[PDB]
């Protein structure tokens, strides 16, 4: 599924992440934006050799299991193809304990490096929440 920014803004917002740990809705629509532009069913390998999944960009060598990175763990216990899918719920599940480790949003190299420190709120304008 390709999101509308408007539209997931709303199933953030459902599913608990608009200020999340601090990070006001604005935050995870840009990192979504940069991160995947708004597809579910993206995915990006890693030079490591991990992958990044979904809407977030989840990461395997952390976060969920694909059985192709080795050494890594499944912190969120999923497989990484159930986070590429329409229903954002175990993206946003997993997210939530992503951004409770010591870095917060840090670890979206995306959303540091495109969302940290801009007007973020502008990715919610006009939506109605
Ligand atoms: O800054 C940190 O998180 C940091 C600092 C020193 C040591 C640790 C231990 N981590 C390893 C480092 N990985 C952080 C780097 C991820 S990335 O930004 O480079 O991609 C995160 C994976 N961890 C998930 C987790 C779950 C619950 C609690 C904690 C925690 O207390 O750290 N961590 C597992 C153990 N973490
Ligand atoms: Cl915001
Ligand atoms: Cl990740
Ligand atoms: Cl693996
Ligand atoms: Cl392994
Ligand atoms: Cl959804
Ligand atoms: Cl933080
Ligand atoms: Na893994
Ligand atoms: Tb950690
Ligand atoms: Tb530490």
């Amino acid at each position: 599924k390709v999101f509308g920014r408007c539209e997931l803004a709303a199933a953030m917002k459902r599913h608990g992440l608009d200020n999340y740990r601090g990070y006001s809705l604005g935050n995870w629509v840009c990192a979504a934006k940069f991160e995947s532009n708004f597809n579910t069913q993206a995915t990006n390998r890693n030079t490591d050799g991990s992958t990044d999944y979904g809407i977030l960009q989840i990461n395997s060598r952390w976060w969920c299991n694909d059985g192709r990175t080795p050494g890594s763990r499944n912190l969120c216990n999923i497989p990484c193809s159930a986070l590429l899918s329409s229903d954002i719920t175990a993206s946003v599940n997993c997210a939530k304990k992503i951004v409770s480790d010591g870095n917060g949003m840090n670890a979206w190299v995306a959303w540091r490096n495109r969302c940290k420190g801009t007007d973020v709120q502008a990715w919610i304008r006009g939506c109605r929440l």
